């Protein structure tokens, strides 16, 4: 079943996430990334509407699969008898946005306000679909280099969207909010409003701004790098400590800092190509 359709390529990566392959579609060539989960690692569970009990990622992947690139598409999936495994999208060429920090230092404000905008634009796709993420950072993050698109990648800890309390969490611990650090309580959108704050510090900072509890729970926000004061406000407001006082993602878009952002394909041209 899974055998004669794909040909199976190198090992990508591997992590809480599971082991990522490059992958070929046998029938039309088509480049994609195959993804394998082992039963025994997933705690979090789901059902589709054929009531077939899967891996929650895999729930929320089919929830957000449509038109929009932003997200990355899960082509199809099957059924192990010790594990799951995945059949996404593969962009060719591709680099991780952890990566790409990485090679580059701080990015120029024009280049993360493109980016961060297309992380925006997904993260409101995802809440528009059910979807909330859990685990929004820059090695979630692809970038298409070519057409200049980034995708959201990894719904292994994500939970369908609800308005009430959050007492579980497992994405990352630098990236989570103070109410999770002090109460182990969180609602989903001041969370990832939380998350998409130190995102964009790393961005333009070059790498997170708190290391350890203590300096989450304190909040205070150092820049080591030369930022502009509409960043420097737009951040400190996305981490500000009372949930309540964070910005909607509305708010964060019509933000000064936000204003005429560059068109994917302008973003590659001048930055990526
Ligand atoms: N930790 C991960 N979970 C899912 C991952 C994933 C899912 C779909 C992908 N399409 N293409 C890639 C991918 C990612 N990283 C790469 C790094 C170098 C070269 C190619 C890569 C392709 C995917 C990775 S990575």
């Amino acid at each position: 079943p899974l055998e004669s359709q794909y040909q199976v390529g190198p090992l990508l990566g591997s992590g809480g996430f599971g082991s990522v392959y490059s992958g070929i579609r046998v029938s039309d060539n088509l480049p994609v990334a195959i993804k394998h989960v082992e039963k025994d690692r997933i705690s979090d569970w789901g059902e589709l509407p054929n009531g077939t009990r899967v891996p929650m990622e895999v729930v929320l992947l089919k929830k957000v699969s449509s038109g929009f690139s932003g997200v990355i598409r899960l082509l199809d999936w099957f059924e192990r008898p010790d594990s799951f495994v995945l059949i996404l999208e593969r962009p060719e060429p591709v680099q991780d946005l952890f990566d790409f920090i990485t090679e580059r230092g701080a990015l120029q404000e024009e280049l993360a306000r493109s980016f961060f905008w297309q992380v925006l634009e997904a993260v409101r796709h995802c809440h528009n679909c059910g979807v909330l993420h859990r685990d929004i950072k820059d090695e979630n993050i692809l970038i298409d280099l070519n057409r200049g698109e980034l995708k959201l990648i990894d719904f292994g800890s994500g939970a369908l969207l609800k308005d009430t309390v959050y007492t579980d969490f497992d994405g990352t611990r630098v990236y989570s909010p103070p109410e999770w650090i002090r109460y182990h309580r969180y609602h989903g959108r001041s969370a990832a409003v939380w998350s998409l704050g130190i995102l964009l510090y790393d961005m333009v900072c070059g790498d997170i701004p708190f290391e350890h509890d203590e300096e989450i729970i304190r909040g205070q926000v150092f820049f080591r790098q030369r930022v502009s004061s509409e960043c420097q406000h737009l951040i400190r407001w996305c981490l500000a400590l009372r949930p309540s006082d964070r910005p909607t993602f509305e708010e964060i878009q019509n933000h000064p800092w936000m204003q005429d952002v560059l068109l994917p394909q302008e973003t590659a041209e001048i930055h990526l190509h």
